[PDB]
């Protein structure tokens, strides 16, 4: 999967990387992807640039929001996706990211929609095994 | 929906926030989403980092391009999406964004592809109503 | 299509642009999209904020990775995508982007998911031909 993590520049570089590490540990545990199937883009913002409310659920967030956008191939069940959300949030709690400040979205594609390098689609050639 | 708004640094911090306000308000009007269903990431770029032309439609854009990438649940009709494009662009005009400088894209997913926080999939649990 | 190109800040302004040009030229050569159907957002990061390993394929990348995320409408064949992945990488090679350092992902939507400006959905109105 390719993960876009948009968070706030108020967080230290150390913590930003820990957040990234946390997200990856979680996906590996839940999804059983290769340990090295790690592809993440960390974009830090002034908190004013991230606006994330509650869709009327009834809770507030701090300014230190963390938005995690997961681009992964289709196939995963609803419960597996629920597991991902729970796993990521839990792994982020101890490293200073509150549950209220996590927002997660999934966007799917297919195996043939990926090139890991060298201009090759490794799922299509079979060099890389599909989950 | 999660809205990625990429625009340029020549626009005032004030104007951006206003741009963001107008896009949200447009979506509440056309999509009838909860008023607090606001999830936006603002990335201001050096204009050289955004290259948006006209696909041969025969018009020019200022360097101050504004690209709106809407990530929303599948199900909206073709006509509703047209209403969204038009409402957004009409709301941006008075704010200082010419019609030529707007570009909008929609990318879809499922209700079970969202966690609004706390590690839960609110659309799945029933904590949050589905469109 | 809309392309998110995420690369590292150490690359020069001229190189960033040639990288963007190389990617566009590739899509034109392979997808036969219009020459001016060009929509690219570039984001430069400290290399620490782009994390791309090998998914266990058994190779290493330099810090100067380039992630290219193609948002385009569905319809292209697997083989055509293979050819796209190839073209992009081959075009980027002499620009100083090694094959090891390119990561490509594709995300699809529909013709009615596009506004090229002026509050209009151009594929829907016939103003622009479905490619």
């Amino acid at each position: 999967p390719l993960i876009r993590i948009d968070l706030t520049s108020d967080r230290s570089r150390e913590q930003r990387r820990a957040i990234a590490d946390a997200v990856h540990d979680a996906l590996v545990e839940v999804l059983a992807i290769p340990a090295r199937d790690r592809f993440q883009i960390l974009t830090a913002h002034d908190p004013s640039d991230i606006i994330a409310e509650d869709a009327g659920l009834g809770f507030q967030r701090s300014p230190s929001v963390v938005i995690i956008h997961v681009f992964t191939q289709a196939g995963r069940t609803i419960e597996t996706k629920q597991r991902v959300f729970a796993a990521i949030t839990e792994s982020l709690a101890p490293i200073g990211v509150a549950g209220s400040d996590v927002f997660i979205a999934i966007t799917e594609n297919a195996p043939h929609d990926w090139s890991f390098g060298f201009g090759s689609a490794q799922y299509v050639t079979g060099e890389l095994a599909i989950p």
